[PDB]
């Protein structure tokens, strides 16, 4: 089946594009029922190595800075909701600056018969109880959580499932920031503080350890899977914008 996979790179973040790109196609779809399709929103005109491979798209989206390119991120998947709909089946969402190590396949597919939703333990929130949640603790916020709830921490570096659950996910997000916004809040941790509501909504069918999401340098009792590069790297400095 046709696999969409979303990718966010405004500004100077299409550095992390290339390696991705390579590291995706050793590692993710590699068996032939998949194919493979990405969803580039990038400022830039270029993107690697275009051209020569019809199925990666690149879709035109200006910067919006800190923290917009993180908080609306549901807007600039919505720009073209039709699409994903014709052409898709399964959605994920990378960050950036992740990297893949260890082949992938079906086993991170949401069961059909399921709600249809994934999503990721964080790399520094799992060994933790509910007591260091970072959830929002404001009750004017559409991301209010109180204390002794919530199972997890999900992180906002990885999530997916069906197009179908994935985009009502995206609509659903969309007017809470949209709603915040009339009301003059910005979540503390947006992606995420959003994010973790609905998952406490409606929990994923699939919650996937951080050896997806495994931080450079650290010593887990994980083997690597999928890597977050580590941005504070010469090479990139911490700051683009
Ligand atoms: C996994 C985690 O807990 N990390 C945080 C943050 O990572 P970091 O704060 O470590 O990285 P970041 O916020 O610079 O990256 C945000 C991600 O959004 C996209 N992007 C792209 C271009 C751009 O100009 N700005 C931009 O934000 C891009 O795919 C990037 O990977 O980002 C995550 C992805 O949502 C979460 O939101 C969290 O806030």
């Amino acid at each position: 089946m046709r696999i969409g996979i979303l990718y966010i790179c405004t500004g100077k973040y299409d550095i992390f594009w290339k390696d991705f790109y390579l590291s995706a196609e050793r590692y993710f779809m590699q068996d032939q029922s998949f194919i493979i399709e990405y969803y580039v929103f990038t400022d830039s005109p270029k993107l690697y190595d275009e051209e020569n491979n019809k199925h990666i798209h690149r879709i035109k989206q200006k910067n919006l800075g800190w923290p917009d390119n993180t908080l609306k991120r549901f807007h600039i998947f919505l720009r073209i909701k039709e699409q994903l709909e014709r052409e898709t089946d399964y959605l994920f969402f990378f960050n950036a600056n992740l990297l893949f190590t260890s082949p992938i396949g079906k086993e991170i597919l949401p069961p059909s018969d399921s709600n249809g939703l994934l999503g990721t333990m964080h790399p520094g929130f799992y060994n933790k109880p509910n007591s260091e949640f970072t959830y929002e603790r404001r009750d004017a916020s559409t991301a209010y959580i109180p204390e002794g709830e919530g199972r997890y921490y999900y992180a906002g570096g990885l999530s997916g499932g069906c197009t179908k659950a994935y985009l009502k996910l995206c609509t659903t997000i969309c007017s809470w920031v949209d709603r915040d916004a009339t009301n003059h809040i910005i979540p503390i941790w947006h992606d995420q503080s959003l994010i973790n509501k609905y998952f406490l909504d409606n929990p994923p069918a699939i919650t996937l350890s951080p050896a997806y999401l495994y931080p450079e340098g650290w010593l887990l009792p994980f083997e690597p899977i999928i890597l977050i590069r580590d941005k504070n790297k010469p090479q990139y400095g911490g700051h683009e914008l």
